[PDB]
């Protein structure tokens, strides 16, 4: 087929040598994994990475200490410029570490946010945002006694740019919006909402947790005042994630954590700020998991985004077409050639919790529930939906196993 | 000698075939790695859970989800549940993950103490307390106009009695306190401390960064309000650690960090939150960190804390008499007999940080500096020390190539 070409030109066999985790049975059934938007599995090259740095230089980091220090405060270092090179930031002091993509927006709201938004103004976000990009501007907005708005979304789930552009006026101080849905798979226009922020005089920050694993970012292009991904999602370890942020935003945020490292000079009654990006590191690093994900930039940097985005793509196409196909199966979203690697969708009369766990008993991984998106569910008119992602070790067999156990669901609850 | 039979009973070789890193040379020399209060070393066996994690069971968590999901669910479960029995908690849901003890404390001191301090409250704070102990109450003090004091020490840096509760007063909110000195090795005697904080009505909020590696923890006998430590300092992997809480303090405390997982219901305004101890516990969890560090806690448990107080005892004398014996080595705090595993000192007309390179040299791992705590090198009238620490991985070797390594560098720079 057009999958089986897709598969050969992408390699895949070979990518999935480097997941050994999807070399093994759930349930008697092989695995099939379709739950990355949840987070992402983890290649060799990762783990490897991982495991020289606890057998041959942990340490704790600080420039010109002894050979172990030294080494694991390179390895930190290259880290965070590889981050830079990924994303394209100007300076390697605009990439800060933080535990994921949800601190990430949280220190925006803080720290941004207190200092920016007073009564009266404005905060722009969207129905389709994750729990991360709603709550911390809700939150701001209640200690500011600021307004949040929505960008009203179209019948399918998008943002006409007539809509975006009533939304945003010049009482807008912040724009917060997803790069892409979780859910929906829809792709927003970052790059013109930038604009139009920019022309009311408003900043832009973007919940890029789904777009870093699966596509190229350039800050400068883009022009985003932040940017905000998790690791975990990228084949890197849980518990790291990164904000992006202009420079000269950031060098006039005040810190919202306290102590060692984000210092410079500390007394009795008084304490003085480190320079960018450190002034927003406090604490020990999360030194193994920024040189992991370095590794796993590198392994995203090799295939080349132009190859994942191909694969993807097809991928998801032939598994649109393929659950269309199923007499009951709704999918949410933009049409099948308009969306990332994402397909969430309801069976006719039959619970997505029960689609989920019967998925499973065939070896499928899927997600039920609300993902984090309780008012998408509501905007969808649904309390909870069921949710297949795609990523870069998933095959045609995978989808046909969903496919398979889809219509094997139907018989059983018939 | 002593020191011979003592790393015998301890069985000390066999703990360091544990721990590959110690494996190797460093300028040509053995490494012997006498940074463990920094960060510690890690054994295999958290290694290998690591790694299993990854190859076999990472999905995120949610309760009654696919296969893998359940099984990473079940792992970090279990991974609090070890943390509480660890620490003897009362309740599973006292424990909560955080980043690090900095991230610990910065929770106290925003969620409770914005909400329980105001103008004219005191915080009592000590001079040889962490940044990370010091900066968030300075921060505190300025947002409500309350005031720092702090409990007068020793000659050799410890808290008299009488200094102790001359200092706590009725107008007294919140004692913060080191339970263990990361430079002078002075044990603080927080029980002690809590009764009298708790005679006052304030409350107590524990840094056991350095205790909670080295000696046995009973939340309920010591009856801290709040107790804070690090999983990379106690085997564990980076980017992880604890806040104990007592339950009735946790359940009033409000959140700081605002996303999924520690929501119960968004809207488009408004939010609720997930019960303890998920409420303090925002966006993706730290899985695989979370499941080390019960690895690493078993790896102390099955030792004991009677044999490793005892070896890093006579490791702490046998160091401390030989370092005493170099004519110009001045050693800050207490006795020999009264300290924890380190040794901070100074080498007559060598310069600290001069110290610290000739011995790296030498293969040796010390740190110098002022170690995250400027107002204690100004209590002792210096700028920088060198320190020294001991854990159960070291040895009598570690120590007489330190002493040799400190004797050749006085003839180098004298």
């Amino acid at each position: 087929s057009h999958m089986a070409s897709a598969e050969h030109s992408f390699d895949v066999n070979e990518v999935i040598k480097d997941f050994p985790i999807l070399d093994q049975k759930v349930n008697g059934k092989r695995l099939a994994y379709l739950d990355s938007t949840a987070t992402s599995q983890t290649p060799v090259q990762v783990l490897n990475v991982l495991e020289d740095y606890y057998k041959r230089y942990n340490s704790n980091v600080h420039r010109g200490v002894h050979t172990l220090g030294s080494l694991a405060t390179d390895g930190y270092e290259n880290a965070r410029e590889t981050v830079r090179r990924f994303i394209n930031a100007k300076y390697f002091e605009e990439i800060i570490f933080t535990r994921g993509t949800t601190a990430s927006i949280n220190l925006v709201a803080h720290s941004y946010g207190d200092a920016n938004v007073e009564e009266g103004d404005e905060i722009v976000v969207t129905e389709m945002e994750h729990h991360a990009n709603i709550v911390p501007w809700q939150q701001l907005a209640k200690r500011k006694n600021a307004t949040l708005k929505f960008i009203p979304m179209t019948a399918d789930g998008e943002l006409n740019i007539e809509d975006i552009k009533q939304t945003i006026n010049d009482k807008t101080k912040i724009v917060a919006i997803a790069h892409i849905s979780n859910v929906l798979g829809t792709i927003n226009d970052v790059k013109t909402i930038a604009e139009i922020a920019h022309q009311h005089g408003a900043i832009i920050s973007v919940d890029g947790a789904q777009a870093a694993p699966h596509m190229k970012l350039d800050m400068q292009e883009m022009n985003a005042d932040f940017y905000s991904f998790s690791g975990h999602k990228m084949l890197g370890p849980t518990g790291i994630g990164v904000l992006f942020g202009k420079r000269e935003l950031l060098q006039k945020m005040e810190p919202i954590e306290f102590g060692g490292d984000m210092i410079d000079f500390v007394s009795k009654y008084d304490a003085t700020w480190a320079d960018l990006p450190t002034k927003f590191e406090a604490g020990t690093p999360l030194i193994a998991q920024a040189i992991g994900l370095a590794e796993a930039i590198r392994y995203l940097e090799r295939i080349g985004f132009d190859a994942i985005h191909k694969y993807e793509q097809e991928l998801t196409i032939y598994a649109y077409e393929q659950m269309s196909a199923i007499e009951g199966i709704e999918i949410y979203g933009p049409p099948k050639d308009r969306r990332a690697g994402v397909i969430t969708f309801n069976l006719q009369d039959v619970h997505p919790h029960d689609v989920a766990t019967a998925v499973d008993t065939e070896g499928v991984a899927v997600r039920a529930g609300h993902h984090c998106a309780q008012p998408l569910m509501k905007w969808l008119n649904v309390s909870s939906t069921a949710r297949a992602s795609f990523y870069i070790y998933n095959t045609k067999e995978d989808v046909d196993q969903l496919i398979n156990a889809l219509k094997q669901t139907k018989e059983f609850f018939s």
